[PDB]
DNA sequence: GCTTTTTTTTTTCACAATCCCGGTGCCGAGGCCGCTCAATTGGTCGTAGACAGCTCTAGCACCGCTTAAACGCACGTACGGATTC
């Protein structure tokens, strides 16, 4: 397997939709192909919540934990 | 060679200590139970250190002289240790 920034590329990279992009959606496609341990939806918002605030991943618009996000950096 | 007497050896009577039975009694080892808190699983992230490669410190070897030091022996003193009190 290939670790979870890794895997948080691949759902939104390959088709580009619903929400922009959003929780479920990703988490559908990553299933799919990352095989799934019971860690999966814990440690895919950890990496979410680490790669929004570093600028790897930008967010179009939420409140708190809630949202949708991009993959291209705001004004880059 | 005898006596006497002093020392040492031998036995012969004692007594705490031990042990094996029995029996009894109590409390803490040892196990159970219902938690929870600390080890485990998994993945992410950053750097500690094996490793290769270079430098060049300093550790080893070698020699031949000078003489301080070690070695060995002659000699007798004051020490260690036995004995006695
Ligand atoms: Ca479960
Ligand atoms: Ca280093």
């Amino acid at each position: 397997h290939p670790k979870y920034s890794d895997m948080i590329v691949a759902a939104i990279q390959a088709e580009k939709n619903r929400a922009g992009s959003s929780r479920q959606s990703i988490q559908k496609y990553i299933k799919s192909h990352y095989k799934v341990g019971e860690n999966a939806d814990s440690q895919i918002k950890l990496s979410i919540k680490r790669l929004v605030t570093t600028g790897v991943l930008k967010q179009t618009k939420g409140v708190g934990a809630s949202g949708s996000f991009r993959l291209a950096k705001s004004d880059e």
